[PDB]
């Protein structure tokens, strides 16, 4: 069940990023950077992004 | 000189991450989610992640 890093929230889920490589997500208008739409192609966690 | 796409300040740059795919920035520290180091390997900006298929 999907929840936001950022704001600990599963609403709005059309908007949340769900991380390639866990289960962690993120809603897109909570991103900083601003993300205006949820990108195609790989989103990547910052837990996964420390292990790369 | 990169800045920071957030706060839009280029100081602190230790801090700074730098797109892989452009020549735009990050602090560390503005970014969210927390993001406590300088990743190893790549970072993608908001920018390029819109540009992935
Ligand atoms: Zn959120
Ligand atoms: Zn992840
Ligand atoms: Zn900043
Ligand atoms: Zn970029």
């Amino acid at each position: 069940k999907v929840t936001c890093l950022v704001c600990r929230k599963g609403d709005n889920d059309e908007f949340l990023l769900l991380c390639d490589g866990c289960d962690r997500g993120c809603h897109i208008y909570c991103h900083r950077p601003k993300m205006e739409a949820v990108p195609e192609g790989d989103w990547f966690c910052t837990v996964c992004l420390a292990q790369q």
